[PDB]
């Protein structure tokens, strides 16, 4: 009957870890429905068919009105879908403290109750009993929150010994990933503490001598142990957020879905001429970081920085390369150069340079800045070879941003929508750029996950492959989550049975 029961608690401990699995898997799949033409994915068709509109009419100031009307709503949706996952991993991190602080108070209480039981005192038969029952009771309590280890050595009342003392430590000790919680009649308690405003908690347990023993990603089992799987337990402070972790994993995804759509969208905007071009400010970039260090979705290649006159001739073009050792000085060592052993038309024509190229650090920012001013009766543009300089830093770029937090329209658009061109030679006549916007949907492309894997989708295919993913949790925890129900049952009834 004491068997049984040791089977009961191991059986709570893993129905207790689906059971709030399936309760957040189910709520997230609940904001993320495995559906077409749904959240983000009409919002993403009302924006391409914004975009085919306004190819359709690129003169007509009302299209471009429309369009930036319907990218604000996408990148406000992608925004709040984003914060969705954010809530939910913050609700089981919040969690994660009330499971901790409920374990310690069992555990106190448990010490407490050992007080008695191996006190000096005689107790009555009666309260003696009630007291281990009330105690294994706790225990029961402590398997649906976590994996603890209970040694238990029983006394004898043949007597033939008193008046002797009692050693509680060897009668009774309940253990966290090896470390003593209730150590016969001591209470050591489990710690939170966390080091950022996000409050990421990490539990510890710490020994007299204040030394210092994380759990974070030892700690299993029951709700704690399903709590620290979904939200993550190897918090980075640098980067604010988690290196693992279910939620985590889905807010990546969500991240690079963005990172993609920013990337390939700003790659292809960026090749319709403009006045000027200005990156987003960009942080951390000091001038010696390697480019593909700096942005993992950075390949080395060319693009080429493409001359136009206000008319819509192409005057120039100048090809700067990326490699592996490429820094931002090193841009502008290729851009400030001359040579230039071309042959346009006509009659060695092309002199000289018609831009202002700059790049900037601020220190006292932290962010740096790239600029090209192309001169009075000129346009430039940047059409890019694989590297996705433009499209990354945003250099011409149609949106801003470099996750699904901070992704919106440039602010140079949003604020005056006029600003919209459709053709690669910055003419207010054209679409040749703006039907590659529209084709872009149904082109594979990148998406380089946190994972180290690299998906070639489309911008659709990979979000339904993030619902999938989700639906596809979900269901593989139901399975587990059905044979822990009958097992538990059925050990629960061994346990009705072998007892009154």
């Amino acid at each position: 009957d004491e068997y049984s029961y040791y089977k009961l608690k191991g059986a709570s401990t893993q129905l207790e870890y689906t059971k709030y699995m399936a309760s957040t898997l189910q709520e997230i799949a609940q904001r993320f429905p495995d559906l077409q033409n749904t959240g983000i994915l009409q919002d993403l068709e009302n924006y391409n068919k914004a975009w085919n509109d306004f190819a359709s009419n690129p003169n007509e100031n009302a299209t471009k009105i429309a369009l930036v009307k319907a990218s604000q709503t996408l990148t406000e949706s992608v925004n709040n879908t984003f914060a969705t996952l954010d809530k939910i991993q913050k609700k089981v991190n919040d969690d994660i403290k009330n499971t901790v602080d409920e374990i310690n108070r069992i555990g106190e209480e448990i010490a407490t109750i050992n007080k008695q039981i191996y006190g000096q005192e005689a107790l009555p038969t009666e309260h003696a009993n009630e007291l281990r029952d009330r105690r294994d009771e706790l225990e029961l309590t402590l398997s649906k929150l976590v994996s603890a280890v209970a040694s238990k050595n029983e006394i004898n009342q043949d007597n033939r010994l008193d008046t002797t003392i009692t050693d509680p430590g060897h009668q009774y000790n309940l253990s966290i990933e090896g470390f003593s919680i209730v150590d016969g009649i001591n209470f050591h308690p489990l710690k939170l503490d966390y080091d950022d405003k996000n409050k990421s908690y990490s539990i510890y347990y710490e020994t007299p001598d204040e030394k210092v023993r994380d759990l974070t990603a030892k700690i299993s089992g029951g709700q704690l142990g399903a709590q620290l799987d979904l939200r993550g337990r190897n918090y980075s402070k640098s980067e604010g957020k988690y290196e693992d972790g279910i939620i985590q994993g889905y807010m990546d995804s969500l991240d690079t879905f963005a990172k993609t759509m920013i990337n390939e969208t700003n790659n292809l905007y960026a090749s319709s001429a403009k006045s000027s071009v200005t990156s987003d400010y960009l942080s951390g970039l000091k001038g010696d970081i390697p480019l593909v260090n700096y942005d993992r979705t950075i390949q080395p290649g060319s693009f080429d920085i493409v001359i136009y006159d206000d008319k819509g001739d192409k005057k120039l073009t100048k090809t700067i390369t990326i490699d592996v050792n490429t820094t931002m000085n090193d841009i502008m060592r290729q851009i400030n150069a001359n040579t230039d052993d071309n042959d346009n038309k006509n009659s060695n024509d092309d002199v000289d340079d018609h831009i202002n190229a700059s790049f900037s650090y601020d220190a006292k920012t932290g962010d740096g800045l790239f600029q090209i001013n192309a001169k009075s009766g000129f346009k430039v543009a940047i059409e890019d070879k694989g590297t996705n300089f433009a499209g990354a830093f945003s250099i011409g770029g149609f949106f801003s941003g470099t996750d699904a937090s901070d992704m919106k329209v440039k602010d140079s658009i949003l604020n005056d929508p006029s600003t919209v061109r459709a053709s690669s030679n910055g003419v207010d006549s054209g679409n040749d750029m703006a039907n590659k916007i529209i084709q872009l949907q149904y082109k594979k492309v990148n998406f380089y996950n946190e994972d180290g894997t690299i998906d070639n989708l489309t911008m659709e295919e990979y979000y339904r492959k993030l619902t999938g993913k989700i639906a596809s949790d979900g269901e593989n925890n139901n399975v587990v989550n059905s044979s822990n129900e009958t097992l538990y049952n059925s050990v629960y009834s061994e346990y009705q049975s072998k007892s009154g």
